[PDB]
């Protein structure tokens, strides 16, 4: 299986003009950073709807992956399942970004773009897919397997699902939330793996990214403590090799200098006033 190179974009994809757009789309920056961490009940529900349509159009788009299918099928397939459901994809439009989705094969850590690159048998596949509906977001992303996926790649795939569950199931109000790296990074070295520092989990509500950063490796310097209202996401990023990596003259896609593959899973969380609820929920 060759490195990849970047390939060809389509034009950008329509939106029902009825289906609210984030303030960013249309600037060249988006306005975030600075939003509270803890979210008002209103925007907590709102949230729910959010990340079920996100969680839908993951599972659509993932039922797509196949030898032979392009990443810009999946974006067009993730797209239409969000435009059907009154959703916009958070990604179109953000930071300049051309695509509804981030669509990341093999090598790939993160933040591909869908396009002209073909899945060939063997490969693995992320869809980052994020749903602003009733002005909130909505973020979860799966890695799947393509036709005849080699055993390594496959554990690789479950323990990074594994990992990132784990995680989740340590959310509680009163802990720390560096606990959450703590746990990625054990269960990742369990396995031989290692795991990406320098991109995180974040808050996320009436903004995509605010400033709350989850880290995924085990940095008890952190003294930030879950509370009853917050909202972020636990994205760990796993690899089989090296941690260093280059970033493509696109400005986005995130590639292994080693080539080793990586797998990445994705939820949406939210600490209750005794735990955790997965809001990118089925
Ligand atoms: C093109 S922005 C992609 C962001 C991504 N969905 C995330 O989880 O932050
Ligand atoms: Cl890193
Ligand atoms: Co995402
Ligand atoms: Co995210
Ligand atoms: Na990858």
């Amino acid at each position: 299986r060759t490195a990849l190179s970047p390939g060809v974009l389509s034009p950008t994809r329509p939106v029902p003009n009825w289906i609210a757009r984030p303030e960013y789309v249309g600037k060249p920056a988006a306005q975030e950073g600075s939003e509270p961490w803890v979210q008002t009940p209103e925007v907590i529900e709102k949230m729910r709807v959010a990340g079920r349509i996100a969680a839908g159009a993951l599972a659509e788009a993932g039922k797509a992956v196949a030898p032979g299918v392009t990443t810009d099928e999946l974006d067009r397939i993730a797209h239409e399942y969000l435009v059907d459901n009154g959703a916009y994809p958070s990604t179109l439009g953000y930071k300049g970004f051309p695509k509804s989705c981030n669509t990341s094969l093999n090598e790939v850590i993160c933040h591909g773009i869908p396009d002209s690159t073909v899945i060939t048998d063997g490969d693995i596949v992320n869809i980052d897919v994020t749903a602003y509906i009733g002005g909130v977001h909505g973020d979860t992303n799966a890695t799947f397997p393509a036709g005849d996926v080699a055993d390594e790649h496959r554990l690789l795939v479950d323990r990074t699902r594994e990992a990132t569950m784990r995680a989740i199931n340590t959310v509680k109000p009163g802990r720390a939330l560096s606990v959450i790296g703590r746990v990625i990074e054990s269960y990742a070295n369990r396995f031989g793996y290692n795991v990406v520092r320098d991109f995180t989990g974040h808050g996320i509500g009436t903004t995509f990214h605010n400033g709350l950063v989850v880290l995924h490796y085990d940095q008890p310097a952190v003294e930030t403590i879950m509370q009853p209202g917050m909202t972020f996401t636990i994205e760990p990023m796993i690899n089989l090799g090296a941690l260093d990596y280059e970033i493509w003259d696109d400005g986005w896609t995130v590639v292994t200098k080693d080539r080793k593959w990586t797998a990445q899973f994705e939820h949406t969380l939210l600490v209750t006033d005794t735990g955790v609820e997965i809001l990118t929920a089925l």
